[PDB]
């Protein structure tokens, strides 16, 4: 199983298909694709778990990378079982996911607490509890709740998509210390994070 708040999955939401892939609702696809390219983990088809997943060493710990293949409101229905399976306790988990409530190139890490909103995470707090970790990629606010949709299934213009990316670079460099169980450094490190 997982050990302590070293983490030990990295689950990243979004929807499947080449639509989705550039919309700001798959922020978490974006970052858990290049933390895979990053330390050569091989993302392959897992249809046990109706998801896209790998696993290999980050800095010398054993990681498991989760993308759910379900549509994002039905993410719990590849995260919750691959997580039981494989015995991950929530407080080794993080999952990467666009927030409505951050500007883009704004990002936190986050223990706990609710969905917020994001209809990913209300299909994998009722399971496993809140109690996992989140890195939070802002995609900034939507303009009223009407224009919600259409703004997590936007692409965003490219000076919001460079913020976002800057962001989630940042992250992918302190993902060390997450693996390694430094959840105060790394939270204290991503959320100082300025875009300029
Ligand atoms: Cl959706
Ligand atoms: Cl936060
Ligand atoms: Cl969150």
């Amino acid at each position: 199983g997982s050990h302590m708040s070293n983490i030990s999955l990295i689950v990243g939401l979004g929807n499947p298909g080449s639509e989705y892939a550039q919309t700001r609702h798959n922020a978490g696809f974006w970052f858990v694709e290049q933390l895979a390219d990053k330390y050569g983990i091989t993302l392959k088809n897992d249809p046990k778990f109706h998801g896209i997943s790998g696993r290999g060493n980050i800095e010398g710990h054993d990681v498991r990378l989760l993308l759910p293949m379900t549509y994002m409101n039905r993410s719990g229905q590849s995260v919750v079982p691959f997580s039981k399976f494989y015995q991950i306790a929530p407080e080794a988990i993080l999952i990467a996911h666009d927030e409505l409530d951050m500007n883009p190139g704004v990002i936190r890490l986050k223990t706990g607490g609710g969905h917020g909103g994001h209809n990913g995470l209300r299909d994998i707090v009722p399971h496993i509890g809140p109690n996992f970790h989140r890195l939070r990629i802002g995609i900034g606010h939507p303009g009223s709740k009407e224009r919600v949709s259409g703004h997590v299934l936007g692409k965003a213009p490219s000076n919001e998509q460079s913020l976002m990316d800057g962001a989630i670079d940042h992250a992918l460099s302190k993902v060390k210390l997450l693996v390694q169980g430094q959840v105060p450094q790394a939270m204290n490190q991503i959320n100082a994070y300025k875009p300029a």
